[PDB]
Protein backbone atom coordinates (compact mmCIF):
# COMPACT_ATOMS: atom_id res chain seq x y z
CA UNK A 1 0.00 0.00 0.00
CA UNK A 2 1.64 3.51 -0.84
CA UNK A 3 -1.87 5.67 -0.94
CA UNK A 4 -4.89 4.88 1.90
CA UNK A 5 -8.32 6.22 2.03
CA UNK A 6 -8.22 6.68 5.63
CA UNK A 7 -11.39 8.07 5.25
CA UNK A 8 -14.04 10.01 3.25
CA UNK A 9 -17.84 11.59 3.64
CA UNK A 10 -20.42 11.43 0.92
CA UNK A 11 -23.76 12.64 0.77
CA UNK A 12 -26.51 13.15 -1.63
CA UNK A 13 -29.71 13.15 -2.28
CA UNK A 14 -33.18 14.35 -3.66
CA UNK A 15 -32.93 18.32 -2.66
CA UNK A 16 -29.07 17.95 -1.71
CA UNK A 17 -26.32 19.02 -3.69
CA UNK A 18 -23.92 15.89 -4.08
CA UNK A 19 -20.54 16.29 -2.41
CA UNK A 20 -17.94 14.82 -0.17
CA UNK A 21 -15.06 14.82 1.93
CA UNK A 22 -11.50 12.98 1.51
CA UNK A 23 -8.99 12.20 3.85
CA UNK A 24 -6.43 10.39 2.01
CA UNK A 25 -2.56 8.94 3.11
CA UNK A 26 0.44 9.39 0.37
CA UNK A 27 4.26 9.55 1.40
CA UNK A 28 3.95 10.06 5.10
CA UNK A 29 1.71 13.26 4.45
CA UNK A 30 -1.93 12.92 4.71
CA UNK A 31 -4.39 15.45 2.77
CA UNK A 32 -8.25 16.58 3.49
CA UNK A 33 -10.38 17.74 0.64
CA UNK A 34 -13.92 18.41 -0.15
CA UNK A 35 -15.45 18.95 -3.39
CA UNK A 36 -19.20 19.25 -4.67
CA UNK A 37 -20.33 17.16 -8.38
CA UNK A 38 -22.80 15.95 -10.34
CA UNK A 39 -23.59 13.07 -8.12
CA UNK A 40 -21.96 11.56 -4.98
CA UNK A 41 -19.20 9.35 -6.23
CA UNK A 42 -18.21 11.69 -9.12
CA UNK A 43 -17.83 14.85 -6.13
CA UNK A 44 -15.55 12.56 -4.63
CA UNK A 45 -13.75 11.99 -8.01
CA UNK A 46 -13.52 15.99 -7.72
CA UNK A 47 -12.12 15.96 -4.20
CA UNK A 48 -9.28 13.42 -4.85
CA UNK A 49 -8.45 15.78 -8.17
CA UNK A 50 -7.67 18.59 -5.88
CA UNK A 51 -5.07 16.50 -4.09
CA UNK A 52 -4.26 14.66 -7.10
CA UNK A 53 -3.69 18.10 -9.38
CA UNK A 54 -1.57 19.40 -6.51
CA UNK A 55 0.81 15.97 -6.62
CA UNK A 56 0.91 16.32 -10.05
CA UNK A 57 -0.45 12.60 -10.47
CA UNK A 58 -3.33 12.55 -13.00
CA UNK A 59 -6.07 10.00 -12.86
CA UNK A 60 -6.46 8.01 -15.39
CA UNK A 61 -9.77 8.43 -17.88
CA UNK A 62 -13.05 6.43 -16.70
CA UNK A 63 -14.12 4.54 -19.36
CA UNK A 64 -16.84 2.25 -18.29
CA UNK A 65 -18.47 1.63 -14.70
CA UNK A 66 -20.64 -1.31 -13.56
CA UNK A 67 -22.35 -2.22 -10.55
CA UNK A 68 -23.66 -6.09 -9.95
CA UNK A 69 -24.79 -8.05 -7.33
CA UNK A 70 -24.44 -11.85 -6.45
CA UNK A 71 -27.22 -14.17 -6.65
CA UNK A 72 -30.01 -13.97 -3.98
CA UNK A 73 -30.95 -10.25 -4.17
CA UNK A 74 -31.63 -8.37 -1.43
CA UNK A 75 -31.23 -4.30 -0.32
CA UNK A 76 -28.45 -5.42 1.93
CA UNK A 77 -26.72 -7.12 -0.66
CA UNK A 78 -23.03 -6.56 -1.20
CA UNK A 79 -21.71 -5.03 -4.05
CA UNK A 80 -19.49 -5.66 -7.11
CA UNK A 81 -18.08 -2.34 -8.41
CA UNK A 82 -16.01 -2.74 -12.05
CA UNK A 83 -14.21 -0.25 -13.11
CA UNK A 84 -12.54 0.39 -16.58
CA UNK A 85 -9.97 2.91 -16.67
CA UNK A 86 -7.20 4.20 -19.79
CA UNK A 87 -4.06 4.58 -18.17
CA UNK A 88 -2.77 7.01 -21.19
CA UNK A 89 -3.43 10.33 -21.75
CA UNK A 90 -4.23 9.70 -25.65
CA UNK A 91 -4.11 5.48 -27.60
CA UNK A 92 -4.82 2.25 -25.56
CA UNK A 93 -3.68 1.46 -21.96
CA UNK A 94 -7.17 -0.12 -20.84
CA UNK A 95 -7.32 -1.72 -17.53
CA UNK A 96 -10.21 -2.50 -14.61
CA UNK A 97 -10.23 -2.29 -10.96
CA UNK A 98 -12.46 -3.89 -8.59
CA UNK A 99 -14.17 -2.78 -5.11
CA UNK A 100 -16.97 -5.29 -3.30
CA UNK A 101 -18.43 -3.70 -0.34
CA UNK A 102 -22.29 -3.50 1.73
CA UNK A 103 -22.52 0.28 0.32
CA UNK A 104 -22.05 0.78 -2.98
CA UNK A 105 -20.56 4.40 -2.97
CA UNK A 106 -17.42 2.98 -0.72
CA UNK A 107 -17.31 -0.06 -3.22
CA UNK A 108 -16.30 2.13 -6.37
CA UNK A 109 -14.13 4.50 -3.80
CA UNK A 110 -12.42 0.78 -3.19
CA UNK A 111 -11.87 0.24 -6.54
CA UNK A 112 -10.62 3.46 -7.14
CA UNK A 113 -8.08 3.37 -4.09
CA UNK A 114 -6.83 -0.32 -5.76
CA UNK A 115 -6.49 1.77 -9.41
CA UNK A 116 -4.30 4.20 -7.65
CA UNK A 117 -2.14 1.98 -5.81
CA UNK A 118 -1.64 0.26 -8.68
CA UNK A 119 -0.45 3.12 -10.59
CA UNK A 120 1.40 4.62 -7.93
CA UNK A 121 3.17 1.14 -7.36
CA UNK A 122 7.07 1.08 -7.45
CA UNK A 123 8.12 -1.08 -10.35
CA UNK A 124 7.63 -4.77 -9.67
CA UNK A 125 11.32 -5.61 -11.00
CA UNK B 1 -35.91 41.68 2.31
CA UNK B 2 -33.13 41.65 -0.44
CA UNK B 3 -31.23 38.71 -0.04
CA UNK B 4 -32.82 35.01 1.19
CA UNK B 5 -31.25 31.99 2.31
CA UNK B 6 -33.09 29.38 0.36
CA UNK B 7 -31.48 26.70 1.42
CA UNK B 8 -28.52 25.75 4.00
CA UNK B 9 -27.21 22.05 5.16
CA UNK B 10 -24.57 21.93 7.85
CA UNK B 11 -22.43 18.91 8.77
CA UNK B 12 -20.26 18.54 11.51
CA UNK B 13 -19.29 16.00 14.72
CA UNK B 14 -16.49 13.92 16.07
CA UNK B 15 -14.46 12.52 13.38
CA UNK B 16 -16.20 14.81 11.18
CA UNK B 17 -14.47 18.16 9.79
CA UNK B 18 -17.29 20.94 9.85
CA UNK B 19 -18.80 21.49 6.45
CA UNK B 20 -21.76 23.68 4.91
CA UNK B 21 -23.57 24.25 1.72
CA UNK B 22 -25.65 27.67 1.20
CA UNK B 23 -27.99 28.66 -1.49
CA UNK B 24 -29.18 32.31 -1.66
CA UNK B 25 -31.31 34.01 -3.90
CA UNK B 26 -30.24 37.77 -4.84
CA UNK B 27 -31.77 39.95 -7.42
CA UNK B 28 -33.16 37.15 -9.36
CA UNK B 29 -29.70 34.98 -9.47
CA UNK B 30 -29.34 32.26 -7.41
CA UNK B 31 -26.08 31.51 -5.77
CA UNK B 32 -24.75 27.94 -4.46
CA UNK B 33 -21.37 26.98 -2.43
CA UNK B 34 -19.77 25.09 -0.36
CA UNK B 35 -17.06 25.18 2.17
CA UNK B 36 -15.25 23.79 5.42
CA UNK B 37 -14.39 25.73 8.63
CA UNK B 38 -13.75 25.36 11.52
CA UNK B 39 -16.99 24.37 13.15
CA UNK B 40 -20.66 24.26 11.20
CA UNK B 41 -21.50 28.51 11.62
CA UNK B 42 -17.36 28.73 10.69
CA UNK B 43 -17.90 26.67 7.43
CA UNK B 44 -21.14 28.70 6.70
CA UNK B 45 -19.59 31.74 6.22
CA UNK B 46 -16.73 31.01 4.76
CA UNK B 47 -19.24 29.20 2.05
CA UNK B 48 -21.06 32.74 2.29
CA UNK B 49 -18.10 34.15 2.15
CA UNK B 50 -16.92 33.27 -1.33
CA UNK B 51 -20.23 34.43 -2.70
CA UNK B 52 -20.35 37.69 -0.78
CA UNK B 53 -16.75 38.10 -2.84
CA UNK B 54 -18.14 37.40 -5.98
CA UNK B 55 -21.04 39.82 -5.65
CA UNK B 56 -18.71 42.57 -4.05
CA UNK B 57 -20.33 42.79 -0.92
CA UNK B 58 -18.26 43.43 2.52
CA UNK B 59 -19.80 41.02 5.73
CA UNK B 60 -19.06 43.30 9.11
CA UNK B 61 -16.77 41.79 11.67
CA UNK B 62 -18.38 39.43 14.16
CA UNK B 63 -17.48 41.06 17.38
CA UNK B 64 -19.95 39.04 19.65
CA UNK B 65 -22.15 35.79 19.34
CA UNK B 66 -24.14 34.87 22.32
CA UNK B 67 -26.98 31.90 22.14
CA UNK B 68 -29.28 31.71 24.86
CA UNK B 69 -32.91 30.07 25.61
CA UNK B 70 -35.77 31.32 27.64
CA UNK B 71 -36.94 29.55 31.23
CA UNK B 72 -37.31 25.84 31.98
CA UNK B 73 -35.98 24.55 28.46
CA UNK B 74 -35.70 20.82 27.46
CA UNK B 75 -32.98 19.77 24.54
CA UNK B 76 -35.78 20.87 21.88
CA UNK B 77 -35.89 24.15 23.36
CA UNK B 78 -36.14 27.32 21.28
CA UNK B 79 -33.03 29.22 20.92
CA UNK B 80 -32.25 33.05 20.50
CA UNK B 81 -29.27 33.69 19.35
CA UNK B 82 -28.02 37.17 18.81
CA UNK B 83 -24.67 38.57 16.70
CA UNK B 84 -23.10 41.74 17.11
CA UNK B 85 -21.73 43.01 14.00
CA UNK B 86 -18.74 45.79 13.68
CA UNK B 87 -18.25 52.60 16.51
CA UNK B 88 -20.78 51.12 13.65
CA UNK B 89 -21.66 48.59 16.08
CA UNK B 90 -25.11 46.54 15.40
CA UNK B 91 -26.91 42.98 16.93
CA UNK B 92 -28.76 40.99 14.85
CA UNK B 93 -31.28 37.91 17.00
CA UNK B 94 -32.38 34.49 15.29
CA UNK B 95 -34.95 32.31 16.93
CA UNK B 96 -35.22 28.89 16.25
CA UNK B 97 -35.47 25.13 17.54
CA UNK B 98 -32.04 24.51 15.88
CA UNK B 99 -29.56 26.69 17.23
CA UNK B 100 -26.78 27.07 14.10
CA UNK B 101 -30.06 27.58 12.12
CA UNK B 102 -30.90 30.48 14.41
CA UNK B 103 -27.30 31.77 13.53
CA UNK B 104 -28.57 31.78 9.66
CA UNK B 105 -31.33 33.43 10.72
CA UNK B 106 -28.77 36.26 11.90
CA UNK B 107 -26.59 36.21 9.59
CA UNK B 108 -29.53 36.70 6.80
CA UNK B 109 -30.71 39.54 9.13
CA UNK B 110 -27.80 41.38 9.23
CA UNK B 111 -26.93 40.74 4.99
CA UNK B 112 -30.61 42.31 4.54
CA UNK B 113 -29.68 45.12 6.93
CA UNK B 114 -26.65 45.61 5.47
CA UNK B 115 -27.68 45.93 2.00
CA UNK B 116 -30.49 48.56 3.14
CA UNK B 117 -28.75 51.19 5.64
CA UNK B 118 -32.13 53.00 5.70
CA UNK B 119 -33.33 49.93 7.86
C1 LIG C 1 -19.56 6.92 -13.19
C2 LIG C 1 -20.84 7.64 -12.86
C3 LIG C 1 -20.99 8.01 -11.38
C4 LIG C 1 -21.18 6.77 -10.52
C5 LIG C 1 -22.17 8.99 -11.19
N1 LIG C 1 -22.08 10.12 -12.15
C6 LIG C 1 -22.24 9.50 -9.75
O1 LIG C 1 -21.50 10.40 -9.35
O2 LIG C 1 -23.03 9.02 -8.93
C1 LIG D 1 -18.75 32.37 16.39
C2 LIG D 1 -18.37 30.94 16.77
C3 LIG D 1 -19.01 29.87 15.88
C4 LIG D 1 -20.45 29.61 16.31
C5 LIG D 1 -18.18 28.57 15.92
N1 LIG D 1 -16.77 28.82 15.51
C6 LIG D 1 -18.80 27.50 15.02
O1 LIG D 1 -18.74 27.60 13.79
O2 LIG D 1 -19.38 26.53 15.51
ZN1 LIG E 1 -22.62 16.47 4.30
Amino acid sequence: KVLTIKSCNIHSGIGIRPHAQIELEYQGKIHKEISEGDGGYDAFMNALTKITNRLGISIPKLIDYEVRIPPGGKTDALVETRITWNKSLDEDQTFKTMGVHPDQTVAAVHATEKMLNQILQPWQI
